[PDB]
């Protein structure tokens, strides 16, 4: 449960879509477990434009925020799930850090703003997909 409203559009993991999100798609990436859909009222998020590598994740699990140390965008395989087939998820930051399932889409943000969403994790770890390179969001 979780979702970034940012201007016009309204940032979901892809897993998780709503009908009304298919409806009123703009993008969507399986690669990355992002669907990007419109909106009628003007979010405020503000999306982090940088190559930080610190932030705090919310933890509906635990409700808590963590602060945690994560890595560079990159491409993560993914073990098989009732989503999607055994894959190589692209744009995936991971952390140490605690996770169950109901915690996808949780955000994370650094001092600059909003960096990803969860959407992976398990073994202790933590894994975030990242939406600092999708510049239309803003514009
Ligand atoms: C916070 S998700 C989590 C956490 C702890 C333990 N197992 C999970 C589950 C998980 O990693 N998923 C399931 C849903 C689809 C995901 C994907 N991007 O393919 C993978
Ligand atoms: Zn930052």
């Amino acid at each position: 449960s979780g979702a970034i409203y940012v201007g016009n559009y309204r940032v979901v993991n892809r897993h998780l879509a709503t009908h009304n999100d298919w409806a009123n798609l703009v993008w969507e990436d399986s690669s990355r477990d992002l669907l990007v859909s419109s909106t009628t009222a003007q979010g405020c998020d503000t999306i982090a434009r940088c190559d930080c590598q610190t932030g705090v994740y919310y933890c509906s699990s635990r409700r808590k925020h963590y602060p945690v140390s994560f890595s560079k965008p990159s491409l993560i395989f993914v073990e098989a799930s009732e989503y999607y087939p055994a894959r190589y998820q692209s744009h995936l930051m991971l952390a140490v850090g605690h996770s169950e399932p109901g915690d996808c889409g949780g955000i994370l943000r650094c001092q600059h703003g909003v960096v990803g969403i969860v959407s992976t994790g398990g073994n202790g770890l933590v894994g975030f997909a990242d939406v600092r390179d999708l510049l239309w969001l803003d514009e």
